[PDB]
């Protein structure tokens, strides 16, 4: 049936449907960051998420969405290795069942507890349906949560869960402001690669930050009790749900740090 992270569902099935699950630029990697290039020509990162306009928040069944009004540049991304703009259209998360595990990316094959991902669409393409048919439709923040100390503007999406519990299920959220999730610095890596859900399409420009950001044991409970199913079927709760590091192939990841 509908693919999933399951046993007869999960990352090792999706090639059956997806072909492209096989192909040459699919994300997540690991980040060797003995090999990973310096590059000096790479541009500081810009952000500007000033007039960022969040609208709704959904379980969609594999994850949570906070989706963002995206009808003008209101929050967009720049510079780095991006030509363009590209506008924020929503950020969701990956997580485990174990705070070892989580993340799609790996950094030296460590793992940490979760990733988010600020999904954004290059605006030269029109709309996001059209932007993921390029090459360099889409650019997606990677960030990396340990767990630590709580996150203050995490609170409020850890908060509206028990709403969104199960598959379908959506609730409103506005002025939620996402430069709360950033950490300190914006050094980061670089890569082409994939969307890392089907379809799988290679058409992201991947920016993953080098400083991870720190969440409260308890805040990455609360994602645990959220349900892959949808109300009325049996419980089954979403954790795990990441796909392991792909086969980097012939490309090379760029450091914008020494
Ligand atoms: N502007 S808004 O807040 O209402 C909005 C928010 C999220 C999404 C979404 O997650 N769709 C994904 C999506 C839909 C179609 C497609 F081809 C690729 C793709 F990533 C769409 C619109
Ligand atoms: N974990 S991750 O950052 O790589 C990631 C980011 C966005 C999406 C998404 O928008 N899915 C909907 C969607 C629906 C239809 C389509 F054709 C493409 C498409 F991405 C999936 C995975
Ligand atoms: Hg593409």
């Amino acid at each position: 049936h509908h693919w999933g992270y399951g046993k007869h569902n999960g990352p090792e099935h999706w090639h059956k449907d997806f072909p492209i699950a096989k192909g040459e630029r699919q994300s997540p990697v690991d980040i060797d960051t003995h090999t990973a290039k310096y590059d000096p020509s790479l541009k500081p990162l810009s952000v500007s998420y000033d007039q960022a306009t969040s609208l709704r928040i959904l379980n969609n069944g594999h994850a949570f969405n906070v989706e963002f009004d995206d009808s003008q540049d209101k929050a967009v991304l720049k510079g780095g290795p991006l030509d363009g703009t590209y506008r924020l259209i929503q950020f969701h998360f990956h997580w485990g069942s174990l705070d070892g595990q989580g993340s799609e990316h790996t950094v030296d094959k460590k793992k940490y507890a979760a990733e988010l991902h600020l999904v954004h669409w290059n605006t030269k393409y029109g709309d996001v349906g059209k932007a993921v048919q390029q090459p360099d439709g889409l650019a997606v923040l990677g960030i990396f949560l340990k767990v630590g100390s709580a996150k203050p503007g995490l609170q409020k999406v850890v908060d509206v869960l028990d709403s969104i519990k199960t598959k379908g299920k959506s609730a409103d959220f506005t002025n939620f402001d996402p430069r709360g999730l950033l950490p300190e610095s914006l050094d980061y890596w670089t890569y082409p690669g994939s969307l890392t859900t089907p379809p799988l399409l290679e058409c992201v420009t991947w920016i993953v930050l080098k400083e991870p950001i720190s969440v409260s044991s308890e805040q990455v409970l609360k994602f645990r009790k959220l349900n892959f199913n949808g109300e009325g079927e049996p419980e089954e709760l979403m954790v795990d749900n990441w796909r392991p590091a792909q086969p980097l192939k012939n490309r090379q990841i760029k450091a914008s740090f020494k």
